[PDB]
């Protein structure tokens, strides 16, 4: 009930880790390069930011969200001089299980889709409960821990993350959060059929809310699931479902009762 604060080291990371050049990705702040712990031989990944009140916010918001099982753990944060300017080196747990849809791409059922959505939801539920929005919940930022079947799906990259701030008093007497709820709707839409609900012109279709549940990809999918997507992909954010309501929806709470109906998502993804 009282977790430690960010220790934030000052000594060189070259002392503790052997920094290689095997890049795991790029993105919103800087590339992620793999390192190795010199004591043991464990992997870990290194994200590299330059020190400036903004990247120093990311490390702070990530550290709070890190206590959640479905968010990448940051193992240590270093403050070093790279080249000749202040930098924040974030050391995170290794996630070599691939991206969410990279796994799916090689049966896959609605139940499996339901279970995945609960994991992503638990990360968002924790973020919102402590007043944090992710603002960039996309397929690329959702990575598995290992290749083993049973690995935990974790949310990553807090670069766009921002803080959102009697017994009878109302909540408004005390909307970046809704942004994430749209995202879950997109992720859930792609999880069920294998393609996104909007593509190309496209900018207009996203504003209008013009999408379909076409056959054959949605033929087997229930109206209960379609209506859940409708209430996540609303044009008006205040008309949109909240994370507490999402986690209390029967399709998410009882992932086990959801039938093992086969989806096209594996085959559809396979064709680029
Ligand atoms: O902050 C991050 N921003 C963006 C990405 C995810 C979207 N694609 C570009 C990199 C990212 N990925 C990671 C990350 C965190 C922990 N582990 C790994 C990782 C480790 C080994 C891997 C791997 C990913 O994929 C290949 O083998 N990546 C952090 C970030």
């Amino acid at each position: 009930h009282v977790k430690s604060g960010l220790q934030i080291k000052k000594n060189a990371i070259i002392d503790d880790y052997k920094v290689t050049s095997q890049v795991l990705g790029l993105g919103i702040n800087g590339k992620v390069l793999q390192i190795f712990n010199k004591r043991t031989q464990e992997k870990f990944a290194l994200k590299m930011l330059q020190d400036c009140p903004k990247a120093r916010r990311e490390v702070e918001l990530h550290w709070r969200a890190s206590q959640c099982p479905h968010i990448v753990r940051i193992v240590d944060v270093y403050e070093n001089l790279y080249a000749g300017r202040k930098c924040l080196l974030i050391v995170m747990e290794c996630l070599d299980g691939g991206e969410l849809f990279s796994r799916i791409q090689d049966a896959f059922t609605e139940r499996e889709a339901s279970e995945i959505m609960k994991s992503i939801g638990e990360a968002i539920q924790y973020l919102h409960s402590i007043n944090i929005a992710h603002r960039d919940v996309k397929p690329e930022n959702l990575l598995y821990t290992s290749k083993r079947p049973n690995a935990i799906l974790k949310l990553t990259d807090f670069g766009f993350a921002k803080e959102t701030t009697p017994y009878y008093v109302a909540p408004e007497v005390l909307y970046d959060k809704s942004c994430d709820m749209w995202s879950l709707g997109v992720i859930m839409y792609i999880l069920l059929c294998g393609y996104p609900p909007f593509y190309s012109g496209m900018k207009t279709r996203i504003r209008m809310g013009q999408y379909e549940f076409p056959n054959p990809e949605w033929s087997e999918v229930s109206e209960e699931v379609k209506m859940l997507i409708r209430n996540l992909l609303k044009t008006e954010p205040t008309q949109r479902m909240t994370i507490t309501e999402f986690m209390n929806h029967p399709w998410i709470m009882q992932s086990t009762k959801v039938p093992q109906t086969p989806l096209h998502t594996s085959r559809v993804l396979k064709e680029d």
